[PDB]
């Protein structure tokens, strides 16, 4: 299909790597689940522009096996006595000093939020959730970037959902999940 020869033209091949890595961890296809595998691919992407747009100020979680990110989480926790997540999240902010998940929707971005909030349920994680329509939304409104940091995020997401247009892929990415 169009939509595994997409992924591979946009993604830089680490990336796709690690999304495929993900994929048949739990025993799905990558040439099935094509819709899955660009999101795979799409969040792994932010995650990796976030933590790069801070000395570093972000520790990436995301993307690293269940036993090196654990490691790293309990490693922060100790040093840090920040209280441990339930769920491995995607950030560290060493100088907000606070776990931050995010979020890549195709639906609204509050309704996402929501979901991802209730998910949680943890008051200490930080939430910043992103969409393919120039919107985010965080915890507090603390959006945790400069504005050039997150409009490169959002252009790049924007570019992505533009790209899966002109080939035809996006009504079927944007009906397929979050
Ligand atoms: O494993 C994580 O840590 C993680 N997993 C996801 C996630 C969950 C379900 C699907 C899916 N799509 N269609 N069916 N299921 C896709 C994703 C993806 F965004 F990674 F692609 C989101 C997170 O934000 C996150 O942090
Ligand atoms: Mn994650
Ligand atoms: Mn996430």
């Amino acid at each position: 299909s169009a939509m595994e020869d997409f992924v591979r033209q946009c993604f830089n091949p680490m990336i796709v790597e690690l999304a495929e890595k993900a994929m048949k961890e739990y025993g799905e296809d990558p040439k099935i689940e094509t819709n899955k595998f660009a999101a795979i691919c799409t969040h792994l992407e932010v995650c990796f522009m976030y933590s790069d747009f801070g000395k570093h100020r972000f520790e990436i979680i995301e993307g690293r096996d269940r036993i090196m990110a654990w490691t790293v989480v309990n490693s922060i926790c100790n040093t840090t006595g920040v209280e441990k997540p339930k769920f491995l999240p995607d950030l560290y902010d060493y100088k907000e000093n606070r776990f931050i998940e995010i979020g890549v929707t195709r639906r609204e971005v509050h309704i996402y939020y929501l979901e991802k909030a209730n998910k949680i349920k943890s008051e200490k994680t930080h939430i910043h959730i992103f969409s393919f329509t120039g919107e985010e939304m965080a915890t507090k409104a603390d959006y945790t970037l400069d504005e050039e940091s997150r409009a490169r995020i959002k252009t790049r997401l924007f570019t992505i959902r533009q790209e899966m247009a002109s080939r035809s892929l996006w009504d079927s990415f944007r009906q397929s999940e979050r």
